[PDB]
C-alpha cells in the first residue's frame, strides 16, 4: 500500500505562484549576474515572485552563438573549473561560488530556484570517432531536401568522423559516465566535416590502420613506410583527409611529419592550390616549416564540399529559430540498423533538434541522468527544474526527474515546481496521463496572445483567449484545470524576432525552395554586427506605435496572464528589462504597467473568473469580437479585478461589467493608470464602462484594470 505522489492540482493554492524568467540570451558575457540577481530578492517577494527560473549554469561550447549554456561542452562545470575561454572559471553569468551565494540569498528572501536542466544534447566534444551516418530530419525519417532538389537522399549508412567523444573535467570527476561517445547518442546535427572525410580507393573501400604489423590493414602503395613505422593520423583506424604523416625517413625521423593530402590520389586539386601557394612541387612541401604548410592545407580543406557541410545536404530552410534541426545524422550500424530508440519522446518523433544528441533510451544513459540530477540538487541546492526540450528525448527521463524530486522533498510539490518546456498538446496527454508530476507550459495561450492582441490589427476574435489555452475560461471556467506555466514571452520567442530582423537584413526568406537559384545559409551569414544592428532595430520596435517585429500590446496580455485562475504565469526578463544590457540596467517602456499589474494580481487576483464577450460600434454584429471583460469576482468584497479589454482605436462603447453583489456600491480604480476616472457599482455590482478606443506603444484598442477600494 504505497502513498508516493499526488501529482500537481490547480487551485488557489497552486495559482499563488508566480515564476520569474531570470534570463535571455542576449545578456553580455559579463560574469555578473549572480552577484546582481543575489541583492533582488525583496523587489522580486514586492512582485509577488515565488519562483526564479535560472539559465542553464553548466560550461558553454565555446563557440556557442549565445554562450548561454544549452550548448553543453561539460554538463558538471558550472564555474567551478578553469574550462572558460582563456582558462576562466565563471561562465557567461558567474562562478560556481556566486551561483551558491546567490541562491543562498534568495532561498533567505523565501524565494525558490530552479535550474534549466538540459538532458536532450551536448554539443562541441573535442574528441573525434568514427560512426555510419543515415541523413534525416527532426524526426529521423530519411531525409528529402524539400528547399532543394526534392531528392530522397542517398546518404545511407556511410562512414563519417564525427566530434563524440569528450564532457571535460566535471563529468570526468562527478559523473556516472566518465567520458561521453558515440554509443550514447542517437546521432547529430551536421557538423560539416563532409561526406568523403574518410580516405577511400578508387571504388569506395576507406583506408583502414589498426598497427603496423596487422593484416586487416587496407593502405595504398605510398604509405608503406609510415605503416610500418606506425607514424599516420588516424581516427578508429580510419584515415582523415586533415591527417598527416611520416613521408621521408620514417622511423626514427619526426621532422617529416607531412599532410598525407600530398598523395592522396582522388583529391586532384590540393597540389595545384598548393602550386599557387609558394610550395611549386610534391618535394617543395616534403622542406618547408609546417607552419605555412599547415595555414594554407587547411584553407583548401574548407574550400571543398567533400570535406564541409557542401556534401551534407544541408535543409537550407533557414527556420527564424536559428537551428535547422532538419539538419541530422541518424548514429547507424553498418547495415543501416541502429541501437538507438529515437520514438520514445512525447512528439512520438521529433528526438533531434541540435547537438549531439543523447540516447536517453541507454540504460546507462538513464543512470547518468539520474546521478546528474542528484547531484545538481545536492550541489547546488536548486529546488526544482526547468526542463529544456522536454517533448525531445526519452519520456523516461521526465519521470525519473520527478522520482529524483520526490526522493529529494517527498511529497511538498507546489514548494519544488518543475516544468517542461513544451509546444505541443502531447505533453498535456502524457502528464495528465501521468498524473501531473509536472506543469505543463501554455503554448496555446501564447501563439493566442500574438494573434489577437500580438498583431497590429488583429486578425483573429479576442474573445478565444477564452477558449485558445491548455485551460479552457470560457463560462464559468474549468472545473479540472491541467496545472500549468504560461507565458506572453521567453528567451527563445524574442530570439526568434530578432533573428527575424536578421534574415531581414540578410535578404533571405525562411522556407524558399531554391531550385535554380544556389541557396542561402544564415548560418553561414551570422555575424555579430548584424545581430547587434538587429537588436538596434527590435528595440526601437519596441517604443513605436505601428511596431513591425516586437509585438502589440504586451500589458493587455500580462493583464489576462496574471488574472488568470488556473495557472502559474512567467514574467520574462526581457519584458521588463532591455534585453542586451547589462543586467537589471535598463528597464523597457513596460517595466512600470507589468511591475504595477503584478502588485495588483498579489493583491486583488482572487475568486472566480468570468470572460463577457461585448458588441462594439466596431463589430456590432459578433460579441467578444474586439471587446471583452476578464473579472476576478474576489474572495471578499475587497479582492478581484475587472480587465476589460478591446482590439479596436475607433471602438467606442459603454459596455455593463458585473462585479457580482459584494461589490455593491463600490469605487473602482483602474490599476494601469490609463484611465482616471473613478467609477462607482451600482445597486448590484455592476460596472458602466466608457471605452473610448484609442493607439499609442502600449494599448492599441482599450486597456482597463478596475480594482475596488478596500
Ligand atoms: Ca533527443
Amino acid at each position: 500500500v504505497l502513498f508516493q505522489g499526488p501529482g500537481y492540482s490547480s487551485g488557489p493554492e497552486l495559482d499563488n505562484r508566480v515564476i520569474f524568467q531570470s534570463f535571455s540570451l542576449y545578456q553580455p558575457y559579463e560574469s555578473n549576474m549572480y552577484k546582481i540577481l543575489a541583492t533582488k530578492g525583496d523587489l522580486l517577494k514586492e512582485w509577488g515572485i515565488t519562483d526564479v527560473w535560472l539559465p542553464p549554469a553548466y560550461r558553454s561550447f565555446n563557440m556557442a552563438r549565445y554562450m548561454e549554456g544549452y550548448a553543453i561542452a561539460d554538463r558538471y562545470d558550472l564555474g567551478e573549473f578553469n574550462q572558460g575561454p582563456n582558462n576562466e572559471r565563471a561562465t557567461k553569468y558567474g562562478t560556481s561560488d556566486e551561483l551558491k551565494d546567490m541562491i543562498d540569498k534568495l532561498h533567505a528572501a523565501g524565494l525558490k530556484v530552479q535550474l534549466d536542466l538540459v538532458p536532450n544534447q551536448l554539443l562541441g566534444l573535442n574528441g573525434r570517432e568514427a560512426v555510419y551516418v543515415t541523413r534525416v530530419d527532426n524526426n529521423g525519417d530519411l531525409f528529402k531536401n524539400p528547399y532543394t532538389t526534392g531528392l530522397t537522399t542517398r546518404i545511407r549508412a556511410d562512414l563519417y568522423l564525427a566530434y563524440t567523444k569528450g564532457g571535460g573535467q566535471g563529468q570526468a570527476k562527478y559523473g556516472y559516465i566518465k567520458e561521453w561517445n558515440k554509443n550514447y547518442f542517437n546521432g547529430t546535427s551536421l557538423q560539416g566535416q563532409g561526406m568523403g572525410r574518410v580516405m577511400t580507393d578508387d571504388n569506395g573501400k576507406p583506408y583502414r590502420f589498426f598497427g603496423p604489423n596487422d593484416p586487416r590493414n587496407y593502405l595504398p602503395s605510398w604509405l608503406e613506410e609510415a605503416a610500418a613505422a606506425n607514424k599516420i593520423n588516424t581516427v578508429d583506424t580510419y584515415l582523415p583527409v586533415d591527417g598527416w604523416y611520416a613521408a621521408k625517413d620514417a622511423a626514427t625521423s619526426d621532422q617529416y611529419w607531412k599532410p598525407m593530402l600530398i598523395h592522396y590520389a582522388k583529391d586532384k586539386g590540393y597540389l595545384s592550390f598548393m602550386s599557387q601557394h609558394g610550395f611549386a612541387t610534391v618535394d617543395d612541401i616534403i622542406n618547408g616549416d609546417n607552419a605555412e604548410i599547415a595555414k594554407w592545407t587547411n584553407a583548401y580543406i574548407q574550400s571543398r564540399p567533400e570535406y564541409g557541410f557542401g556534401s551534407e545536404e544541408r535543409s537550407y530552410k533557414n527556420d527564424n529559430t536559428g537551428v535547422d534541426d532538419q539538419d541530422q545524422f541518424l548514429f547507424v550500424e553498418e547495415n543501416g540498423s541502429t541501437k538507438h530508440n529515437i520514438h520514445n519522446t512525447i512528439h512520438g518523433n521529433y528526438e533531434f533538434l541540435v547537438g549531439l544528441d543523447i540516447d536517453n533510451s541507454n540504460p546507462t544513459v538513464r543512470k547518468e541522468q539520474i546521478h546528474w540530477m542528484n547531484w545538481l540538487l545536492d550541489t547546488y541546492k536548486f529546488d526544482g527544474f526547468r526542463i529544456d526540450a522536454a517533448t525531445h528525448f526519452d519520456k523516461q527521463v521526465l519521470l525519473d526527474e520527478a522520482d529524483v524530486r520526490k526522493a529529494h522533498f517527498g511529497n511538498d510539490l507546489n514548494n519544488h515546481l518543475s516544468y517542461i518546456e513544451s509546444y505541443t498538446s502531447k505533453a498535456e496527454k502524457f502528464e495528465n496521463e501521468n498524473g501531473n508530476p509536472h506543469l505543463t507550459m501554455d503554448w496555446a495561450l501564447y501563439y493566442t496572445l500574438q494573434d489577437t492582441l500580438g498583431k497590429g490589427t488583429p486578425s483573429q476574435k479576442l474573445s478565444t483567449i477564452a477558449t485558445n489555452s491548455v485551460v479552457n475560461r470560457s463560462g464559468s471556467g474549468s472545473a479540472h484545470a491541467i496545472p500549468n506555466w504560461s507565458f506572453v514571452n521567453n528567451h527563445d520567442q524574442e530570439k526568434n524576432r530578432v533573428n527575424t530582423i536578421m534574415l531581414d537584413l540578410y535578404g533571405i526568406k525562411t522556407g524558399e525552395k531554391y531550385t535554380t537559384t544556389p541557396p542561402k545559409s544564415f548560418a553561414d551569414l551570422y555575424d555579430k554586427e548584424t545581430e547587434k544592428k538587429a537588436l538596434a532595430i527590435y528595440k526601437d520596435d519596441m517604443k513605436r506605435v505601428d511596431k513591425k517585429y516586437a509585438p502589440n500590446n504586451v500589458v493587455s496580455q500580462y493583464a489576462f496572464l496574471l488574472t488568470n485562475k488556473d495557472t502559474v504565469p512567467t514574467i520574462y526578463y526581457g519584458d521588463l528589462y532591455q534585453t542586451d544590457a547589462s543586467y537589471m540596467s535598463k528597464p523597457t517602456l513596460y517595466y512600470e504597467p507589468i511591475t504595477k499589474l503584478l502588485k495588483m494580481r498579489k493583491a486583488y487576483a482572487y475568486g472566480g473568473q468570468k470572460i463577457t464577450g461585448y458588441t462594439s460600434n466596431t463589430s456590432p454584429e459578433t460579441a467578444g469580437q474586439d471587446l471583452i471583460a476578464s473579472v476576478r469576482y474576489g474572495k471578499d468584497r475587497y479582492t478581484g479585478v475587472a480587465v476589460v479589454i478591446g482590439t479596436n482605436p475607433k471602438t467606442d462603447t459603454t459596455i455593463k461589467v458585473d462585479m457580482g453583489t459584494k461589490h455593491a456600491n463600490q469605487v473602482f480604480k483602474d490599476a494601469t493608470g490609463f484611465h482616471s476616472e473613478k467609477l462607482v457599482a451600482d445597486n448590484k455590482g455592476v460596472l458602466t464602462i466608457r471605452v473610448k478606443g484609442t493607439a499609442n506603444a502600449l494599448v492599441k484598442g482599450y486597456l482597463g484594470v478596475w480594482v475596488p477600494t478596500k
